[PDB]
């Protein structure tokens, strides 16, 4: 039950815990933010960072809340804390980092970030079938847009736990897998732990104790001698789940994953589901761990699999995972999030983060808006990586596709600088995407969450929201517009008509 | 709750209620059981007959109990005892069908009578495939044994719930039925009503609202307001389930079965599961019916399905339905089940009743004891249905695989005559397989379960223990052993010389 009151610092602004509630950060008065057996549909981490230079950690979970100026913190173990007498928030995510979660030395397979990266989950939606991806690969192609990894989305397998192809809609996909490389893809496969309770695949798991165990609501009840798989309900159905406390269960996933590497030639996974919710209730562990660390040990089998992709993450901060943001809806509100978010994610150490999908990434939001999802694709050219998935050439007219096309040019372009600090992210955990407070401190930029820096010297300002004018608020020193050449003044926030086709971009010159 | 107590008659003996506790009967002091909400793994009627014409109906289940000589019935609806007047166990019979159960005037499909049926179960377990299977019917042929029914058993699909071939163990399968039928063979599947509850089949059903809906344990949700699916564990694993209540749940299963008979020629369907336990606990139903109703309404698909076979039942005496004898252990014992349960099945409306698999149906049982096995194919023999699983010609000697030739050969001289009780059946209801103390009451023939009649003119006693020598009690009359022809007078228990090959079976000449 240990507890922990800070009164804030005069002005100081408060970032951590959640990815997917940065757009509730700065931490306002009433804000409340629950990590126990919740980790908000996407990356949490035990993890508070102020623009005062000051943090919070625990290994453990935790509870947040701003109650007026005042942090009300209570932690189910132990937490603390510090400062660094820096004194900025680039201080509190550098100590924070190196004590808690410090850089692994080594990267997510490149191909995930020297080409645009495609989805089929929008496009296809539940038929995923060989003909269908073949004919989104041949169009991604034919549209002139470079060749990716490509992500193989949800049901192109029997059942849950059956990790092979459907041969009714893939007669060939080995063969599909060849033709893919062919022309340049890289190919992913969607996965999750879960199991169809009542198959072949769920009764070998259910032999070799690999399944979480149901309780019964029984307080002596004992792993060893429980006999009764767990059921959870997600947003397919009702499921077996793997133990991911159980060294067992490493073994039989990794010989699943294996197989489909030597079988088909599959370059990686997309790791779904783990999400803490999904463990809470009456549930026994092999190793009697929290629905946390259920999360966070899922998380781990990615780094077998450097071709890899998760939502749901505990930890694993200065990991060689990529940590996607969750599935956007089709809304300028979500456009929004994206910044605020990617780069919020970079400061609980998950440097390797894309934004979800061009246009959206929740399936029943797919009424279309052009303007959005080319202010999508252009806020995703310069984050660390880009994602599509709904074709851009079947919705958008033909200068909206050429305006995403020349997003696409445009980090093509960049890609040399966007490499430059992927690497670099790697060594020292420092992120590819940085919040304006980060690189700036103490200048006025701890809300500004529409602009964001590629590494030290390119600011980014994408247009997201309608109009023909933008307001970008300029740190001291001069800056250069990339596209237009125009130098200007620091230290101002200054006006720039834009077009359809504009994608703010500035380098610094001073 | 509404109840009857009955004294036993002098010498009065009473069966009924579940076919397969028929080697408890005739009911003993201390005997109990409980209907509602149990078939007792097979076939369950609520009508119980004594062998002095009384009879006990309700329409709905109840418990039995024999406490000294009274006989308590306990009826969840309401019940009553009845005489009829002609005082033996065939009068008893005769009334309660015609006015509860009467005869429909039909056949199933007549290709289930006129050769052997030959199931996939115990030959190839789980592992049910095409080549294998097809592998099995050319050893049928080959082995000189004559093409019947062939039924594919449990796991020709990718999961629970999705009626269609595994295109990874049948790459072929119409082409595979289409060779199977040119061969003299027809085909039938295993079908449930399960669904593996995160897959598309199950989310279709759910969205459809055919399921089974769960009650949350509460009083007052009704059917039409639930939203979560009843999860059964059943033998294996948890699974969704049909709502039999629901008239959309009996459109889906047509659906799928002409589905398979269009797609792939399946002439008809083995119905598994249904069993009323599976309907026990927090459940809605459509149409508010109770767990024994659920495993009636699963048996009333079969009549659309000519070819069809069920092992769980409640009611649905007099219907042209195929009732399977369950799982079989490999022992003596259980091959001294086939004739008691056969003649009950017949007694509580199941004329057509075929005793399970020659040498054993519980795969879990496959030291096989030849002998064993070819007993089981002799009693088979004259029963109105003789089904095979394990292979004769893969676990016999020579002399014993001819032993049981020899028996295929005896029921192709029989066939005229079980054809002709088989077609009446249908007319009148009254049994193929008939007791003795059915066709020869108050002769002390009340406790004989060694020997049945076929019709009216035939009795078998085949042998069920080893040695050399069987007792057969012979009723008043004269009886003449249909090999030797041997003429016996009856009225008394003669012993009989018998070898390997013995199918002792005499004809009434008095
Ligand atoms: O069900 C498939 C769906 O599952 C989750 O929502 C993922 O975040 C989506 O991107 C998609 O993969
Ligand atoms: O699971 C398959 C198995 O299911 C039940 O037990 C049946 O009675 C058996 O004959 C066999 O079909
Ligand atoms: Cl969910
Ligand atoms: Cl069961």
């Amino acid at each position: 039950q240990q507890s922990l009151h800070i009164p804030l610092l005069k002005g100081e602004c408060w970032w951590g815990a959640a990815v997917n509630r940065a757009h509730d950060m700065p931490l306002q008065p009433g804000a409340f933010i629950q990590l126990n057996g919740d980790v908000s549909g996407n990356q949490a981490v035990p993890l508070l960072l102020s623009s005062a230079g000051r943090y919070v950690w625990s290994d453990q979970p935790f509870s947040v809340k701003r109650e007026g100026d005042i942090l009300s913190i209570s932690f189910t173990g132990t937490g603390a804390l510090y400062t660094a007498s820096g004194g900025s928030l680039k201080d509190a995510w550098g100590e924070a980092a190196a004590r808690f979660f410090p850089a692994s030395g080594r990267l997510p397979d490149t191909s995930l970030f020297t080409a645009p990266q495609y989805n089929t989950w929008i496009e296809l939606i539940y038929n995923q079938n060989q003909e269908d991806i073949l004919r989104y690969a041949r169009d991604i192609v034919a549209n002139g847009f470079p060749p990716g990894v490509l992500m193989i989305d949800d049901n192109w397998f029997p059942y849950y736990g059956n990790f092979s192809f459907r041969k009714d809609r893939f007669p060939d996909a080995a063969g599909m897998i060849s033709t893919l490389h062919g022309m340049g893809f890289k190919v992913m496969l969607w996965v999750c732990p879960f199991l169809s309770p009542d198959t072949e695949a769920f009764r070998e798991a259910l032999a070799k104790r690999i399944v979480l165990f149901d309780s019964k609501g029984s307080d002596t009840l004992q792993w060893q001698h429980a006999v009764d798989p767990a059921i959870v309900h997600w947003w397919n159905g009702y499921s077996a789940v793997l133990d991911g406390s159980n060294p067992d269960a490493v073994t039989w996933m990794r010989e699943k994953l294996d197989g489909l590497q030597q079988q088909y030639g599959i370059d990686g996974f997309k790791f779904d589901a783990g999400d803490a919710e999904f463990y809470l209730g009456n549930i026994l562990s092999r190793e009697k761990i929290g629905a946390n660390e259920q999360c966070e040990r899922w998380g781990r089998i990615g780094l077998l699999y450097p071709m890899n992709e998760y939502r749901a993450m505990w930890k694993n901060g200065g990991q060689p995972l990529v940590e996607r943001l969750r599935d956007k809806y089709h809304t300028w509100e979500d456009v929004r999030k994206l910044i605020p978010h990617a780069s919020l994610a970079g400061l609980l150490g998950y440097s390797f983060v894309c934004p979800d999908m061009i246009g959206g990434g929740d399936f029943s939001s797919f009424k279309l808006d052009q303007e959005l999802i080319v202010r999508s694709a252009q806020c995703h050219a310069l984050m660390p990586m880009m994602q599509f998935s709904v074709a851009p050439w079947r919705v958008l007219d033909s200068s909206q596709l050429q305006a995403v096309k020349n997003a696409v040019a445009l980090r093509r372009q960049m890609l040399p600088e966007i490499m430059k600090y992927t690497r670099e992210a790697a060594v020292t955990g420092m992120p590819v995407l940085r919040s304006m407070e980060f690189v700036f401190p103490h200048q006025g930029f701890e809300r500004v969450e529409d602009q964001f820096m590629l590494g030290d010297n390119y600011l980014v300002a994408p247009v997201l929201e309608k109009g023909s004018v933008r307001k970008i608020k300029l740190p001291k020193g001069r800056w250069q517009e990339i596209q237009s050449g125009k130098v200007y003044r620091g230290g101002e926030t200054i006006e720039l008509k834009v077009t359809l086709n504009t994608i703010p971009c500035f380098k610094r010159t001073t």
